[PDB]
């Protein structure tokens, strides 16, 4: 494949001839383009200094390994990955190609009002994607409206591109080091609550103000949850806050679907051991119009053994180069 060059907002791009009409989108740096081989509008992300440090190199390998493995309708997939290099000695740029979506859920929630029917379809697609992601032993940790891309037909894709702490599970705020996958479910509840009211549910100014807003809704942790908190520092700070009662969500999300209020009651739970999972939430009556267990697939098992390895930069670079060369595009 022959490459061409052009500068687009300080960053120079070397892309194959198949990608035309490059247009800057945001900032790695992303460009919108047209793929003459497939006829699709695509998004091309150029990784910025992929091997500047051990942190960058392993991060580069992690993202390429993740995107190559994601093959689900509601999760961002990899259409192509290329580099202008002809060998490992000159391998310094990595480009990632995916579908071009219309916008993100952040634009829709602040520019449009969503019917309860639209909330069902949008939240169902998130939970459908989360079940696929969680089945591969992967936690997103960064779910928020700006990480969810939506088309004009309300088709949604999860990606990992508005404060993140507003959607962070409380066990992440207190820096618990043994949380589970339901930290994403807490984020879904905060997102679902925002689609129903148009307001951010927990607009905290800091980590402490975030927990104060959370406790005003969910109430004081009970004796069962207090038994399972290992940090004496956090366990004492929780016992230092005045006893807040748990608000009834029907009095908070008024005029909302009774099934929507019940699902939020199962998602916005402090005790992560009792928080509803992605698979269980798909079976909730709120998604009866869309739920189909035979069309909610799980993922092929994903090898994360590299995360426990301590390698050099050129070793991470060489491993990334192998994944670039071994990539097989999906058929049309
Ligand atoms: C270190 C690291 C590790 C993993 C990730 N990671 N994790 C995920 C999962 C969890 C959802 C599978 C996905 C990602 N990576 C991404 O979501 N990467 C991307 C974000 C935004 C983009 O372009 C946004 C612009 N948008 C594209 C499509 O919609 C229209 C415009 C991208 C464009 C092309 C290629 C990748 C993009 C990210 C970083
Ligand atoms: N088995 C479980 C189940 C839930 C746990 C958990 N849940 C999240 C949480 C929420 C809160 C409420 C704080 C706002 C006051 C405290 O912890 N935190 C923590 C935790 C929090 C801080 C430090 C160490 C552990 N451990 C949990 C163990």
């Amino acid at each position: 494949p022959t490459f061409y060059r052009q500068e687009l907002n300080k960053t120079i791009w070397e892309v194959p001839e198949r990608y035309q009409n490059l247009s800057p989108v945001g900032s790695g740096s992303v460009c919108a383009a047209f793929d003459t081989k497939t006829g699709l509008r695509v998004a091309v992300k150029k990784l910025s200094r992929p091997f500047q440090s051990i942190i960058h190199a392993k991060r580069t390998y992690r993202e390429l390994r993740l995107l190559k493995h994601m093959k689900h309708e509601n999760v961002i997939g990899l259409l192509d990955v290329f580099t202008p290099a002809r060998s490992l000695e000159e391998f310094n740029d990595v480009y990632l190609v995916t579908h071009l979506m219309g916008a993100d859920l952040n634009n829709i929630v602040k520019c449009q009002k969503l019917t309860d029917d639209h909330v069902q379809f949008l939240i169902y697609q998130i939970l459908r994607g989360l079940k696929y992601i969680h089945s591969a032993d992967i936690i997103h940790r960064d779910l928020k409206p700006s990480n969810l891309a939506v088309n004009e037909d309300c088709e949604l894709k999860i990606l990992d591109f508005v404060a993140t702490r507003w959607y962070r599970a409380p066990e992440i705020m207190l820096n618990w080091m043994h949380y589970n996958q339901t930290v994403d479910i807490w984020s879904v509840g905060c997102i679902m609550a925002e689609l129903l009211t148009g307001r951010t549910l927990f607009p905290g100014t800091d980590h402490i103000d975030q927990l104060k807003l959370i406790l005003r809704l969910v109430g004081t942790p009970g004796a069962e949850l207090l038994k399972k908190i290992s940090s004496e520092s956090a366990r004492n700070y929780i016992q230092s806050l005045t006893q807040m009662p748990k608000m009834n969500f029907a009095n908070v999300f008024i005029g909302a679907n009774p099934l929507a209020v019940d699902l939020l009651e199962k998602m916005l739970v402090l005790d992560s051991d009792k928080r509803i999972t992605a698979a269980q939430a798909l079976a909730h009556a709120y998604f009866a119009q869309y739920h189909d267990p035979d069309d909610e697939p799980v993922a092929d098992p994903y090898d994360q053994s590299f995360e426990s390895r301590d390698l050099l930069i050129d070793e991470w670079k060489s491993l990334t180069y192998d994944e670039v060369i071994s990539f097989v595009p999906p058929p049309l």
